[PDB]
């Protein structure tokens, strides 16, 4: 019977809003795993690709084992989440047929990979503690770099290589891509990139016409970016979860730079924090910027998103006063 409740709640796989914790929990710990078997079998995508089924989940157990289980929120569920949010993203009427097979396949595997490892610390702080990966990554996209290279380096053990069918040039194409859109996913690149979103809605032409490079990498860089910061945008229990999970891992940073007699980061500081006035500020000054630009490039399909991370910003600042 909990395969059963599991297979039921894979029902909204397609659907903003997906119950991905109690996923999380039915599979036995496995939301990574279950959540891309399935997008991989609703597009398609195994027999595209001549994925061997085996291959595939030996791969994904294997990506999400290299998630830390205690993390509170740079774990495999949050993996699961930007994942299935990236494949509704993908379905948006305005974007049918825009992309190719193989664009699909790395906007999906990007968002599977895109955090893979993250010891639950920020770029700043793996750069001021003089770490082990600032000192590998020239502190440039530290991070970021780390996830892209531990994605590549697992399809190279034994019966993990789901790409093993492509052609070279489809190889070389798909790693490429892949690599440009977890680099994007890097906040230090999130003004740049938003300023060329905007650009692309104002000299928007039409579903959507982007026949050039440039422009469709631009809009999976966007949109797995969006995917990737759509917590607030996700029906209040949810979006609830995932603040008190990512402002618990702000408290553990905050107690490690505390105790190593460093200035204490925004919203890290347990004693003087509010998370109320932290969720207002990150959806006016972010999330509302590039959601509502999102929602311009493909309006009107993104409405009920954006509706919704307003309603969720009003509640927020309902607690304040
Ligand atoms: N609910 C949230 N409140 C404040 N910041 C968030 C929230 N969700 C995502 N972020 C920020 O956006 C970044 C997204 O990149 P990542 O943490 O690597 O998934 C995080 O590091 C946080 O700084
Ligand atoms: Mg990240
Ligand atoms: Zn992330």
């Amino acid at each position: 019977e909990q395969e059963d409740v599991l297979a039921k709640e894979l029902e909204d796989v397609n659907k903003w809003g997906l119950h991905v914790f109690r996923i999380a929990e039915l599979s036995g710990n496995r939301p990574l795993t279950v959540i891309m078997h399935t997008i991989f079998q609703e597009r398609d995508l195994l027999k595209t690709f001549k994925i061997p089924v085996d291959t595939l989940i030996t791969y994904l157990m294997t990506l999400e084992d290299h998630y830390h289980a205690d993390v509170a929120y740079h774990n495999n569920i949050h993996a699961a989440d930007v994942v299935q949010s990236t494949h509704v993203l993908l379905s948006t009427p305005a974007l049918e047929a825009v992309f190719t097979d193989l664009e699909i396949l790395a906007a999906i595997f990007a968002s599977a990979i895109h955090d893979v490892d993250h010891p639950g610390v920020s770029n700043q702080f793996l750069i001021n503690t003089n770490s082990e990966l600032a000192l590998m990554y020239n502190d440039s996209s530290v991070l970021e770099n780390h996830h892209l290279a531990v994605g590549f380096k697992l399809l190279q053990e034994e019966n993990c290589d789901i790409f093993q069918n492509l052609t070279k040039k489809q190889r070389q194409s798909l790693r490429k891509m892949v690599i440009d859109i977890v680099l994007a996913t890097d906040m230090s690149k999130h003004m740049n990139l938003l300023a060329d979103l905007k650009t692309m809605v104002e000299t928007k032409k039409v579903v959507l016409l982007l026949d050039n490079y440039s422009d469709r990498i631009q809009v999976l860089q966007n949109m797995v970016h969006c995917a990737d910061l759509s917590n607030p945008t996700k029906p209040l229990q949810l979006y609830r979860q995932w603040t008190d999970r990512i402002m618990e891992e702000f408290f553990r940073q905050g107690d490690r730079e505390r105790e190593r007699g460093m200035e204490i980061s925004p919203m890290c500081d347990k004693h003087n924090a509010s998370v109320e006035k932290s969720q207002v500020g990150f959806i006016d000054y972010i999330v509302h910027p590039l959601w509502e630009t999102w929602a311009d490039l493909v309006h009107p399909d993104a409405q009920d998103i954006l509706d919704t991370l307003e309603d969720n910003r009003e509640w927020y600042q309902s607690t304040i006063p």
